């Protein structure tokens, strides 16, 4: 296979109903890729149209040093194979993770600079109109030696104009996405960034549904266990208005001055 005449599997770095991703090392160049290995999926399927929108979106989107480069993808012997930059660093969510196990935690101002850099890669997918639609630590990936955050996991990216919603993670979904209103979609990846950099603040799990579930889409900060500033506090407070108008756009936070710089 391509696979396997290009490249030389090292290790599976990770797994799921997603298919697996493995670490890879390409024999002509020398460099370290990432490789997703998944089942083809079916024929008018959401996880069809979920990779048309990951290949499609790349055919938009240029290389920036806040999004994970693509460099290609096809499809063999019943599987499809996507060919992306190695981040060593892995996922925010792994981090997150080590960080609870040996009881180490992100600075304010690493917390700071992981918004705005994420910030960064939102403005750019912003000013292509399109809109991400799943940001979550899981889907932010970290490149060290010196530390660079990149946005993954371009499978629920979808036009600004023309909203065609496949909704993410409910634990980082704004209310108007779950309410259909998709007039303002790129208020819903600043919506999710801010969970998300709560989470990486050391904030207990999201909830799911339920009621501290509505209580944070009401505009409620949830509880975060490490003193912050009370003005990167508000920023991240307004980031989950209710009214995603008063929410900053991606070009307004990588310009606010609690983040800068
Ligand atoms: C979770 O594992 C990693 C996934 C990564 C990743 N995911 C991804 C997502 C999707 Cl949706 C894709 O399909 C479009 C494709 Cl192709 C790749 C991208 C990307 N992009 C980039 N970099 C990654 C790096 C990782 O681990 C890095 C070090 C792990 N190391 C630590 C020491 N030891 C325990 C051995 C394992």
């Amino acid at each position: 296979s391509r696979y396997t005449t290009e490249f030389h599997e090292l290790e599976k770095i990770g797994s799921g109903e997603f298919g697996s991703v493995f670490k890879c090392v390409k024999r002509l160049d020398g460099c370290i890729y990432a490789i997703k290995r998944s089942k083809k999926p079916l024929a008018g399927s959401v996880d069809e149209q979920n990779a048309l929108r990951e290949v499609y979106a790349h055919a938009v989107l240029g290389q920036h040093s806040h999004v994970v480069r693509y460099f290609s993808a096809w499809a063999e012997d019943d599987h499809m194979l996507i060919q992306n930059e190695y981040c060593n660093g892995g996922s925010l969510a792994d981090a997150i993770s080590e960080n609870y196990r040996i009881m180490s935690y992100f600075k304010e101002a690493e917390l700071k600079d992981l918004l705005l850099q994420v910030g960064r890669g939102l403005r750019y997918i912003h000013s292509m109109s399109l809109v991400h639609m799943d940001i979550k630590p899981s889907n932010i990936f970290i490149s060290r030696t010196k530390v660079m955050f990149k946005i993954g996991d371009l499978g629920h990216v979808t036009r600004i104009s023309s909203p065609q919603v496949e909704e993410g993670d409910s634990r980082f979904l704004a209310n108007e996405v779950l309410q259909e209103n998709y007039t303002h979609l790129p208020k819903a990846d600043i919506f999710a960034l801010a969970l998300t950099v709560v989470c990486a603040a050391g904030a207990e799990p999201l909830p799911r549904n339920g009621d501290q579930w509505h209580e944070i889409r009401q505009g409620r900060l949830p509880r975060i266990p490490q003193v912050l500033s009370q003005e990167f506090t508000e920023l991240l407070k307004v980031m989950i208005h209710p009214d995603p108008e008063r929410r900053p756009s991606a070009m307004a936070l990588v310009k606010h001055s609690v983040l800068l710089s």
